[PDB]
């Protein structure tokens, strides 16, 4: 009753990773062929001979010789009959109240195959990636699981399409932000529809950029088109009726790096000064707050909204400062909440690659993230909690594991490994935390494994402490109650006195230092040594270079002993 399934993915992205967990944790075998070349895709199908092919994320036609021979199902992020490559972009730009996803057969005509499954859902006014990672992904899981049952039943007939409409690839003239004709609702709509690819073109300070990650501004006003303010490298720009923050941009030039706005504009920003708001301040108006600290019921909650979960060196220090502020407050627990889209993805490879010496910036970034980790570990008199509302990868996973307790929302996917970025040893105290949670035997096993694992699986194997909630609000609410209940019990004071004993002794303190030394000595080699596979992987990832091979850890069918 177990299927052999082949994924064709342009990139092994968040949706492909979630489907991989859902299918393999039901004891199907999934092999992945990245979309490298049509002849390689033909070979992959003939090698693997799947029962079923699923294309979760595809950027071009599947060769007829594949899908005429192997049942091939295609994910389309629009409701049935919707066709074309930017379904979600158009739904956001048109303001569709209701949207959907459709699982359909490959066909000669684009998006014209018979329908196997579909779901619909109400839209949010939100980033396309947010819709994609939540409503679309959850819709797609449901569709795929349904089609797996249908496939194994045996007499299923898909439903041919009836009405159909075509939306083209959306041109940048459509996305383009005109600061004088566009109110804030319109700017948000265009950036949302273009986030996190391909960005909304615009002219800022007479400079051509792509705009990512917008936020409204009810307070500051100014000339439409002028930079009103700076804040944690985000710029505030006047709109036809208000203002809007733009945290990230990139130069409108091929293979340019997406970066915080201040690092793109550069010396166009002489003179513009900061408008800081410390995360523990309260305001009554909508603005942009990267980090937010809020106290409730004896709990200090640290939200940190780092774009794509990447923590640059400076962002790490802002978080370290907020943690240190929280540890001086009269709270029994401190909770790291990340953002709704990501808990954390470790070091910011984009700021690293953009530095004059990526090696040097990697050294600053990994020491800064370790400093955050070490601050959390050295908290003897408070409960520490990591609350993963969204996915976590690389250092981000292990930042969480420094907390006393780790909880994840349902549907969260973890990537608790580094070697996919060419041989990184990793740090973030993983050599102290992972064996403490799971033992070395089980520990080496998961980090040698290079594939994602669900928060459910992480829970089963003891990597995290619980999974619950379907939405971020529901998760935060149930988390707040679990913590509130604990910090008002005997087990809390027992716990704290035991934790105070451990983390004030010189033994534990030097065991902690020696783990950091060991990890950073290996990380020094990754960064400065003869082997440069980390810097090479970084280059292709950050620059969105296409793949030239599928490595064997993804492609079962490209392995030696493969029979």
């Amino acid at each position: 009753s177990h299927m052999r399934i082949l994924f064709l993915s342009y990139r092994f992205n968040s949706l492909s990773q979630r489907l991989y967990c859902e299918l393999t944790e039901r004891e199907h075998e999934v092999s992945v062929e990245l979309d490298v070349h049509p002849d390689l895709t033909v070979e992959a199908a003939e090698l693997y001979k799947p029962d079923l092919i699923i294309a979760p994320f595809l950027k071009r036609k599947i060769p007829q010789e594949v899908w005429k021979k192997y049942k091939t199902l295609i994910i389309h992020p629009g409701p049935p009959g919707d066709r074309g490559p930017n379904a979600l972009d158009w739904a956001i730009m048109k303001g569709e109240r209701i949207w959907g996803v459709t699982l359909l057969e490959a066909s000669e005509e684009y998006d014209a195959g018979d329908v196997w499954a579909y779901r619909t859902f109400p839209m949010r006014f939100a980033r396309k990636a947010s819709i994609y990672r939540n409503e679309v992904t959850e819709g797609v899981v449901e569709c795929v699981l349904e089609a797996l049952e249908n496939f194994e039943r045996g007499d299923f007939k898909p439903t041919p399409q009836k009405e159909h409409w075509w939306n083209p690839k959306m041109e940048q003239e459509l996305r383009r932000v005109d600061w004088e004709q566009d109110d804030t609702k319109t700017v948000l709509r265009k950036v949302y529809a273009s986030d996190s690819q391909p960005g909304a073109s615009s002219k800022v300070l007479g400079k051509e950029v792509l705009l990512f990650n917008a936020y409204p501004e009810e307070e500051l006003k100014g000339k439409p088109g002028e930079v009103l303010a700076l804040r944690d490298e985000a710029v505030c720009i006047g709109t036809r009726d208000g203002a809007v923050w733009i945290t990230h941009m990139r130069e409108r030039k091929k293979e340019s790096i997406k970066l915080p706005s201040a690092r793109v504009l550069g010396e166009f920003l002489k003179g513009v000064k900061e408008d800081p708001i410390k995360p523990w301040e309260k305001v009554d108006f909508k603005t942009y707050r990267e980090i937010l600290y809020e106290e409730e019921d004896g709990i200090g909650f640290i939200h940190f909204n780092f774009y794509n979960g990447a923590m640059s060196t400076e962002q790490c220090y802002r978080l370290l400062e907020t943690i240190k502020y929280a540890k001086k407050r009269p709270v029994k627990a401190i909770v790291l909440l990340g953002s709704e889209d990501f808990f954390s993805n470790g070091m910011n490879l984009n700021t690293i690659e953009n530095a004059e010496s990526p090696a040097d910036e990697s050294w600053r970034n990994i020491n800064a993230i370790d400093d955050v980790c070490e601050e959390i570990l050295k908290t003897p008199d408070k409960l520490t909690v990591a609350g993963m509302q969204g996915n976590a990868g690389f250092g981000g996973v292990f930042l969480a594991l420094t907390c006393d307790l780790v909880f994840a929302r349902e549907g969260v996917v973890l990537n608790p490994h580094y070697k996919n970025f060419g041989n990184l040893y990793g740090s973030e105290f993983w050599t102290y935390t992972l064996p403490k949670r799971v033992g070395w035997e089980k520990g080496k096993e998961v980090m040698e494994n290079r594939m994602p694992i669900s928060s459910k699986k992480a829970f089963e194997i003891g990597l995290i402490d619980g999974v619950f909630g379907k939405t971020p609000k529901e998760f935060r609410q149930r988390l707040k109650e679990r913590i509130k209940n604990f910090i008002n019990s005997k087990d809390f004071y027992e716990f704290i006195e035991k934790k105070k004993k451990e983390r004030t002794s010189g033994e534990w303190l030097e065991e902690i230092q020696k783990c950091r030394e060991h990890e950073l000595e290996k990380m020094k080699l990754n960064f400065y040594g003869f082997d440069t596979s980390y810097h090479i992987a970084r280059y292709y990832f950050v620059r969105r270079k296409p793949h030239f091979r599928t490595p064997p850890y993804l492609a079962i069918h490209r392995r030696l002993k493969f029979s």
